[PDB]
């Protein structure tokens, strides 16, 4: 009994994409906020109501249903046709609890960015945009077989992970995509450092006082790699849509 959200690439526009992201942001059901920024639930372990299904379909009707964790917006697995695939690191509760009545498989690689790079999918060389998304859905469906190609699944999920999860977390990434929607673009050093620092930013923001000062600054990068440090909430607030609930200092 999960919540579901749909997005079709057929006749898709930058507007249908943004409306989709905001529908997802709502269904993740964050609880409360920190400094005005929505704060994702700290705990939600029951697979029966701790995942949101994102139904992605392309112009040809091919469909891929992605399972996303409501506490982290983490993609743990997906279903295509009558089959389901899960990242090697997907917890047992989810593997057993999600996508029942499907032929289940556990991928031989994790869902983290470095695990995906092990399957040749690198953020720096993977195109993002509506066409890259149509192709990703197409590939996931084409690989709804026993002898699937892990490199195709990895690159396709890398596109999905950033266009859905990262964009849902960061308004900055959402707009990099929105204003490049009908084009193919690769994330730069700015987009990549944000993606990498979501946890640290989330912890420093939540634990800061009314003045918003971070106890420890967070290093980010400009498009060209030049580093800069975020030392206050307001310095990054306009770039974030959702905050992760982080307990201990992450690192
Ligand atoms: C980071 O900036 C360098 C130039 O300073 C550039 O060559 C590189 O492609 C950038 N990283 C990415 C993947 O955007
Ligand atoms: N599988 C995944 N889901 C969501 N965000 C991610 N960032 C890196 N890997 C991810």
């Amino acid at each position: 009994g999960l919540d579901t959200v749909s997005f079709s690439t057929k006749g898709a526009t930058y507007i249908t994409y943004v409306n989709f992201l905001n529908e997802l942001r709502v269904k993740l059901k964050p609880e409360g906020n920190s400094h005005g920024i929505p704060l994702l639930r700290k705990k939600c372990d029951d697979p029966g109501k701790c995942f949101v299904l994102v139904a992605l379909s392309n112009d040809n009707g091919q469909l891929a249903e992605i399972a996303i964790d409501v506490t982290s917006v983490y993609v743990v697995g997906y279903q295509v046709r009558n089959r389901s695939y899960f990242f090697k690191d997907a917890p047992d509760a989810a593997y057993e609890g999600l996508f029942k009545n499907t032929i289940k498989t556990r991928l031989h690689f994790g869902g983290s960015y470095p695990s995906l790079e092990g399957e040749k999918a690198y953020r720096e060389t993977t195109d993002l945009g509506i066409e890259p998304l149509r192709i990703g859905i197409k590939k996931l469906d084409e690989n709804a077989i026993d002898n699937y190609k892990p490199t195709e699944i990895a690159s396709s999920l890398l596109v999905v992970i950033q266009m859905v999860s990262e964009a849902a977390r960061f308004t900055f990434i959402e707009n990099q995509i929105r204003n490049n929607f009908q084009q193919r673009i690769r994330p730069a050093n700015n987009t990549i450092s944000l993606e990498n620092k979501w946890g640290k930013l989330s912890f420093q923001i939540r634990t800061s006082g009314a003045n918003g000062m971070f106890s420890e600054a967070v290093e980010l990068e400009r498009a060209n790699g030049k580093k800069y440090y975020v030392t206050a909430v307001d310095q990054v607030k306009p770039k974030i849509a959702l905050l992760k609930f982080v307990d201990k200092d992450p690192k």
